[PDB]
DNA sequence: AGGCGTCG
DNA sequence: CGACGCC
């Protein structure tokens, strides 16, 4: 990295204005700054230099020129020491407590780990579960175990109902040596735009897989998406593998390509792609990609056979499943 | 960007 | 329903 102190300084500011104080606005502009800075080809050495980048003004450029003249930012290293914002970032780790719930048991005296392992009363099941898995749930998955996984979901998917197709998306798809969590696309011919929606086509997959316990347990559960968590079998006289999480998405059979483009992609690369559709004129959804109209209304779906058809569609050159980041 | 599912 | 927290 060229400029990485700036970069890192920035997005330790965000995470410090979304976390603890909430502030969007100055959460996206630390993040919009990074991106710009990390692009920019030679190292910065004024704040002024940096301001003539676009998304970095005044009070970013004045904390650029603090962290060159002096190797530090002082509003850094205050918030660093400040405990009630060490305590509120920290209960965020934990899935299911976001911003507000990570104020609101900081706010009652309720910090650490072992605090919250002695007032479940206070967080919701998801909560529960998270805290139940703090440490697990950190841990990053190899990119075997991940096929492991996948060797379970497509097997035991199969052996409920043959015509069901199951696709481990996510970061899995692109290549990843590690993952965070599995995502796997679901699709039934019985699961269609016609269709009045099939709540048991989801529930089928995740009673099977309990069945086996592999999903042990729910943090979400809908009639398309499944979030809880999995966990391989642990082999006589071996360590238990870490129980990981699980999204499950169904996605209706006409409309698959929809749904591994979101799937898969990236959260920031569906952000910028997503955008650039708004940009042509249309409106790219998990499900369907139709074009905004004159004047802003979108109307019907354009069909699409493959996620190729979509990148057309915006005039944008094909993004091979590894080049999404 | 854009949406699903939960809590009260 | 709106806010949340998540993907
Ligand atoms: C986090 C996030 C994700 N996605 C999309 C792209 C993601 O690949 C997919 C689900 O995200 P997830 O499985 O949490 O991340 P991953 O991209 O699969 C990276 P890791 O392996 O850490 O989970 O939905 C979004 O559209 N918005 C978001 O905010
Ligand atoms: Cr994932």
């Amino acid at each position: 990295t060229l400029n990485g102190g700036i970069t890192d300084m920035l997005v330790e500011l965000a995470n410090f204005e979304k976390n603890v104080s909430q502030a969007i606005h100055k959460y996206n502009a630390y993040r919009k700054a990074a991106s710009v800075i990390a692009k920019y080809p030679h190292k910065i050495k004024s704040g002024a230099e940096a301001k003539k980048l676009p998304g970095v003004g005044t009070k970013i450029a004045e904390k650029i020129d603090e962290f060159l003249a002096t190797g530090k930012l002082r509003k850094l290293e205050k918030i660093r020491q400040d405990d009630t914002s060490s305590s509120i970032n920290f209960l965020t780790r934990v899935t299911g407590i976001g911003p507000s719930a990570a104020r609101k048991l900081v706010d009652e005296g309720i910090k650490t780990l072992e605090d919250l392992r002695k007032n479940e009363d206070k967080l919701n099941h998801h909560q529960r579960i998270g805290l139940k898995y703090f440490e697990d749930f950190e841990k990053r998955i190899p990119r075997e175990e991940m096929l492991q996984m996948q060797d379970i979901v497509l097997n035991e998917v199969k052996k409920l109902d043959p015509e069901y197709i199951a696709t481990v998306c996510g970061s899995f798809r692109r290549g990843a040596e590690s993952s965070g969590d599995m995502d796997v696309l679901l699709t039934h011919p019985n699961f269609t735009s016609e269709s009045s929606k099939q709540p048991k086509l989801l529930h089928r997959v995740v009673e099977q897989l309990q069945k086996v316990r592999f999903i042990t347990d729910t943090l979400s559960k809908g009639e398309t998406k499944f979030m809880g968590v999995c966990q391989l079998p642990s082999e006589n006289d071996e360590n238990e593998y870490p129980h990981r999480r699980i999204d499950i998405r169904l996605i209706p059979k006409d409309q698959y390509y929809c749904g591994v483009l979101y799937f898969t992609g990236s959260d920031i690369f569906n952000k910028n792609m997503r955008a650039h559709a708004l940009e042509k004129g249309f409106t790219i959804n998990e499900y369907t990609i139709r074009p905004l109209g004159v004047t802003g209304v979108a109307g019907e779906p354009l069909p699409v056979d493959s996620e190729q058809d979509i990148f057309d569609y915006i005039q944008w050159r094909y993004r091979e499943p590894k080049d999404r980041s």
